[PDB]
């Protein structure tokens, strides 16, 4: 008799998160019945995921939260999960991060005496009230999980600071990094790859509100004097833009067709043309966490880094908001072949494309299976 | 301009553990608008409780609990209690234990950024489904708490060991005993104590389900040889009758007009009959934490327990579910006025009357006033 796993995919980024996951639970037909309930409001993007991904969800609900107060969300959510959790009679119930709709996906799990794998466990800030309401949320879900999927064993080292009990809690990795082997495809085109030969790509991300003026500036006048030193790069800019900010780059950039400003990327595109990268510029917590699995050097346009374990293992190295810094250590990067290879080989902490598997493993052990 | 407390009251029990913390609330008229909210739907003894303490309720709602689930009852009282906190928009919400609607409340609070006192905070089973949903709902109420008024030591340290803050974790003591200065009057008439004139009252507290089977019988035994030993001795047994029962005692208890088996008391009446009992039998959590604040020494029918403070104290001796050390130690107890008295003068470790005083001087220290 099979163990039926329930996974939730109760908001848009989780389709790439928990996706991988749905797909290795798929890998043991023999002893594994997995079953996919989707709650997220937005779907265009999520079902493109699931399909690449050959996930048909067996339960579709609408919980509304374009302007709904918390309370709505909670009380219509929970209902809506306890009817599913009635009905399909999950073995466990696996809920990713710091949502409202895991927290609710859980108590419902806990109002039927289903066990629940929190995927993602163990980020704190400490402050009840910021992040607001997400850190309350990842508590409440901490208190009702039977199994904890760590990233890094820094949200490991968090939930024993919790008392929680040491066989529960797996470090796993990022099971974000487990997609790439499925979205990333040799056989892949875009017009923005076509204009690059076997040129040297840099791919720029910038989408922090403390990024916007002068810090905008200074990256648009490094990149500038980076493509007049090094003949052989492209820069690739997936943003859209404000008339007025168009105008800023084009005054510092000028129209020499070897930086492509484009419309911003969906995840798919975004992995492919990440994996044909050189170099990776960003301000992005996720891309840090990431890119490197495809090794990409990434350097980081902020003074500080919320990803220090990327830093200690030398896939990350900080850039700074200032030209200079910016200017300088891009430079080094595309001057120096060996500085570049070594940071590309560095070992992502984040994960090795193996946390689906520690999932599945740990679930299978915990219920004799 | 008052701190606005507001004290939730969400079933019977409750009334009385609450109550001493309001009647302490409204001793600062100046410095505190103490607001009632009470949430149980049934009142009579609430009512009445509320009456001898001289509270007046601001808010009822009614919360309906009998053939609810935990589902409508955790969505209504959700709704019920927000409501109620936009429309009296206090400092600090105070709930009490382990309820739903405690759990509920401190949800209700955070969805509004409104502080939570805790009351009684901090005990742990760690078994999520044993009690159910008890344990849970403390869990959930204490990452949601902001102050935590543990009763016992062992309780402030099960918080510290989950990493919240220590400087709002506060060792108060129980309320409950602080009631004990209201319930219990100087002069007092009951049927029982009629009954009683000037014999020694042994007053037995036993839950059907647990000692269901052997346990009883034993106890039965062991209280109709405690009775043939001691001519000056009255056993009242408070039990919801069933021809089970009848059997039973009929069976081993007999006729000889000192055993009594009554309705269950309430709980003002069960005070002051246990202020002028001789000795207690119970199983009761509750008796052996306030009990000893009478004078009254306390056998426990259990052959482990989980107040191993009142144990060390000697204000509680673990009695067993044997006839033969049921009998032992209240024969003891009944038969050498010294070790009655040691027991009876023994410090009771869960509090000293004064456990609303510091819950109160701690809200007002937190909110610097
Ligand atoms: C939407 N703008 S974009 O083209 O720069 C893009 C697409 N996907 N991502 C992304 C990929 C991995 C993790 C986090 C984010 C970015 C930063
Ligand atoms: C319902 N049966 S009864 O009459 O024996 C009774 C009344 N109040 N109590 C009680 C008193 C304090 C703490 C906990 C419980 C009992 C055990």
């Amino acid at each position: 008799e099979r163990l039926k796993v329930m996974t939730i995919f109760g908001t848009r980024p989780e389709a790439i998160k928990m996706a991988p996951l749905v797909l290795e639970l798929q890998k043991h037909p023999e002893k594994i019945e997995s079953i996919v309930t989707v709650t997220a409001q937005h779907r265009q993007m999520l079902d493109q995921v699931l399909s690449i991904f050959g996930i048909t969800p067996d339960f579709d609900l609408n919980i509304m939260k374009d302007r709904q107060t918390l309370i709505d969300i909670t009380t219509r959510g929970l209902e809506g999960l306890d009817k599913v959790m009635k009905e399909a009679k999950p073995d466990i119930v696996l809920v990713h991060g710091d949502t409202t709709t895991t927290f609710i996906a859980s108590l419902a799990a806990f109002y039927n005496q289903i066990p629940v794998g929190h995927v993602e466990a163990g980020l704190r800030t400490w402050d009840k009230y910021s992040p607001y309401p997400e850190e309350m949320n990842r508590q409440l879900t901490g208190v009702m999980a039977d199994l904890h999927f760590s990233p890094t064993a820094k949200s490991a080292t968090n939930l024993q600071k919790e008392n929680k009990d040491e066989s529960r809690i797996f470090i796993t990795g990022n099971t974000a990094i487990d997609a790439l082997k499925t979205t990333v495809k040799e056989t892949y085109s875009h017009p923005v790859l076509e204009k690059l030969g076997n040129n040297r790509l840099v791919l720029m991300t910038a989408h922090r509100r403390e990024n916007l003026g002068e810090p905008m500036r200074n990256m648009f006048r490094a990149i500038k004097r980076l493509v007049d030193k090094h003949e052989d790069v492209q820069v690739v800019y997936p943003v859209h833009m404000n008339p007025v900010v168009r105008e800023t780059a084009n005054d510092i950039l000028g129209d020499y067709g070897r930086i492509h400003l484009i419309e911003p990327l969906d995840v798919i595109d975004f992995h492919n043309v990440a994996a044909r990268s050189y170099l990776m510029l960003t301000d992005s917590g996720g891309v840090q966490e990431e890119a490197p699995s495809l090794g990409v050097p990434v350097l980081v346009l902020r003074d500080t880094t919320e990803r220090p374990e990327g830093i200690e293992a030398g896939t990350l190295k900080l850039a700074g908001t200032d030209e200079e810094t910016i200017f300088s250590l891009a430079d080094e990067l595309l001057s120096d072949k060996e500085a570049h290879d070594k940071m590309s080989k560095a070992s992502n902490p984040y994960g090795d494309g193996r946390a689906s598997e520690r999932i599945v493993e740990a679930i299978l052990k915990h219920f004799n299976k």
